[PDB]
Formats: C-alpha cells, sequence, structure tokens
C-alpha cells in the first residue's frame, strides 16, 4: 500500500507572539521545521508530501505578509528542490507572479525522476476550484465525468493522512475535493514546536486506524 | 441564525458492544436521533443537518442498507409532524422506495417551523459537483459563488460539525461551502451520547471564537 502525506501549516502568528519574536523570524523557523517535515515524510515512505501552503483569502492579506509567508514556503523548495520532485497547483491566478515564475524555475530544475515529491497547493478553496473546473468545461462537453474531475482537481489523487498541528479542530478551505476518505489528525502543538517524536506519534495513530472507505468489513 | 451538522458512526460497532443485531443497534440509533434533533432545537439552532449517507455507503449489502434507510426514515415518521423537513443529496443512488416515502414524509412536514431537519443522502464532493455541473451545463454564462452556494447539498454554510464515534475522519461527508466550519470529534459511540455529551460539546464548539 502505497500512501501520501497532507500537512496543514499554520500558528505562525500565535508562534511569533508566543515567543516575543517578529513574524519573520517566525516564518524562517516555520522554513526550517518545513524541511524538517519533508525529510521525515520521505524516510517514512509517503510517495507525496501535500502542504496546503494558503488560501485564496490568504492573498488579500497586506503585501508584505504575503512576501515574507510565500518567500518563506519557498525557500523549503529553494533548499530541497534539488534532490526531489516538486509540483505545485491551486487557484495560480491569485498568486503573485514573482512566486509563480521562481517555483516554475524550481520545478524545471527539480528531478522529475525522483520516488519522492513534494507538492504545494496554492490559494486553495473548493469554491474557486469547483468554479474554475465549471467555467473550463462549460457548454463543451456532454457531462462532466469522475475522471476529467480527478484529472482537473487541485489535488491529483486522493489523500491518504493529513495533519493539522496548532490546536484548531477544522479544515478551513483546506479539504481535499477527492479526498473523501481521507484519515485526519489534529494535535495542539504548535507547527514550529513539532518534533519527530510529535510526528511519530501521530503516524502511530493514522496507521492504526482501520480503512472502511464506506463499507463493512468481510 | 446557527446550524448544526451530525456525522452518524458506530452502529456496528454498538451492535457488536450490547451483543444485539444490525437492527436493533439501527433502532437505538433511530431513537438517538429524535434525542438529537430535540437537543439541537432546544439550543436554538435553526437548522439539523444529519449526514444520513455517502455514495460508498450503497455499495454495502442489500439488508445493511435497508436497516440504516429504514432507521433513518423512521426518525422522519416520529418527527415530521412538527418540524420542517427537507433533504437533498445524490438522489438517484437512493432506493426508491426510500425516495417515494421520504417525499411524502417531506410535503406532510410542518413547513413554517423556525427549525428544520434536512437529511443529505448519497454524500460524496465529486458526484455533488458532477450533479452541479450537469444542472448547468450550457444553461448559464459562469458558475459563481452564489449559484454554487444555491445549489450545494448543504444550502447553506456550516457553523458546527459534531462526529461521535472515535473516527477523526470525514468519510464522504464533508459539506462543501463550509470553510469556517468547526469540528467536533469524540470517541463516544452515538447510541451512546447523552445529552451532557451534547452539551459539553457545544461548550467546546462555542469556546473557540
Ligand atoms: C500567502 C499567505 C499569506 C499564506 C499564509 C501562510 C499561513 C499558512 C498562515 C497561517 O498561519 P497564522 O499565522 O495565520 O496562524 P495563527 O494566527 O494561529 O498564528
Ligand atoms: C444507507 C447507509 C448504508 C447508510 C450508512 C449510515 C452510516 C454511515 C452509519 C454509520 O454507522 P455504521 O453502520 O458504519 O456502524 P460502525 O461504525 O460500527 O461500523
Ligand atoms: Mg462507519
Amino acid at each position: 500500500m502505497m500512501t501520501n502525506l497532507m500537512l496543514l501549516p499554520d500558528g505562525m502568528r500565535r508562534w511569533s507572539q508566543k515567543q516575543g519574536i517578529s513574524l519573520d523570524d517566525s516564518y524562517a523557523a516555520m522554513t526550517d521545521k518545513l524541511v524538517e517535515f519533508t525529510g521525515w515524510a520521505r524516510e517514512e515512505g509517503f510517495t507525496t508530501f501535500y502542504v496546503t501552503v494558503s488560501s485564496v483569502a490568504n492573498y488579500s492579506r497586506s503585501e508584505e505578509q504575503v512576501t515574507t509567508a510565500m518567500n518563506a514556503f519557498t525557500e523549503v523548495v529553494r533548499r530541497c528542490h534539488d534532490t526531489l520532485n516538486f509540483n505545485y497547483s491551486g487557484t495560480l491566478e491569485v498568486v503573485p507572479e514573482r512566486w509563480l515564475t521562481e517555483l516554475e524555475a524550481l520545478r524545471a530544475k527539480s528531478d522529475s525522476q525522483s520516488d519522492f515529491t513534494l507538492h504545494f497547493i496554492m490559494g486553495m478553496s473548493l469554491a474557486h476550484e469547483v468554479i474554475g473546473i465549471f467555467n473550463k468545461f462549460n457548454g463543451k462537453i456532454p457531462a462532466l465525468t469522475e475522471e476529467l474531475l480527478a484529472a482537473n482537481a487541485y489535488v491529483p489523487e486522493p489523500v491518504d493522512f493529513l495533519i493539522r498541528p496548532g490546536g484548531h479542530v477544522r479544515m478551513s478551505s483546506f479539504y481535499p475535493l477527492m479526498s473523501p476518505f481521507a484519515e485526519m489528525y489534529f494535535c495542539p502543538t504548535l507547527l514550529n514546536d513539532m518534533t519527530r517524536a510529535d510526528f511519530d506519534v501521530a503516524l502511530e495513530d493514522l496507521r492504526e486506524r482501520d480503512r472502511r472507505y464506506g463499507l463493512y468489513p468481510v
């Protein structure tokens, strides 16, 4: 069984306020922690490590906040892109061109033959995703099929495991469209405080679960 | 003007725990759901959503589908006279007998009640999107957030979502247009849920913001 993993990052402002440090340093710690998380996910045999980078609404923040966040996320790819396959998707039209250009170049320079993939999803929002798909195919086809929908969703496959640190038990705009049976794990520990042990007990929890897919066992 | 959504789970597990049949466990679920509707109404929620089934659920055996659909329909048989009942979802995968009875019960419900019980059947974001597209294909210049919200299975954003039974997952029950929904999971099986469990769940959900 080949599994994949998805991380929902949040709590950089909470960590910066809690520590009495700047938002920029909090995001630098987020970059370090995300490099760590990518390493851990690769060590644990996950085929793809998904990171829900941002929602559409996040790009309504101030220019500086968007620059800091997008730079922090991009630095992860700058550091690890040489040894893995990098890809990205989402509501790309709301992402500033600077980051689309740099992330495209980094995607071109990544090892597309690697057995491990880091995938960023930016501008996540089920409303915008569905509206984009509908408008793309509106009137041009007799009916939308599961295959087309799967081929045009932001996340190109069902997600197996989903982890959200930071104490919020909610999905926000990050729920994957084609993942009805994804397993969810929440923990109060902030992302920048997550240790390898926290990750490991999370994986104990997630791998302990019996996956039914809506059916009774046989 | 708040609403609540319940994801039922733990009927087979409860039947095994109590040493009873699946039908008996689902009868206990019927009683428990009548109770839950009462609790939700007393707490001021305008609409109580219950995720009856997913698309995958109808791939179960005929006996299992009949047991579940009968218990859920029995809830409406008991409560339809005192509240407003409505339903939605991927209706084409629901057996016609149950759609017929549920439609008749919806027509007989109190459409003037300030409280609504709403079943969603055959839940699946893929099938929901496919159905919306097929419904509006070529009939509109472009899909808007307003139209999408007006035609999704759940017709409004969900405030609170509760899943007892110990499984931390949506199992195809995620409400499409609820980006700000708060989720509460608890290990207590649905059939073991008391009013106090509901109340502390509401404490947890209301403490957050
Ligand atoms: C393009 C942009 C702006 C991306 C935003 C990056 C992000 C995941 C912020 C969430 O953390 P938070 O600081 O908002 O959480 P908290 O307030 O709890 O610290
Ligand atoms: C039409 C159908 C089949 C509806 C199914 C409704 C449902 C998800 C019940 C959950 O309890 P359960 O039956 O899965 O019990 P348990 O959690 O113990 O397996
Ligand atoms: Mg179940």
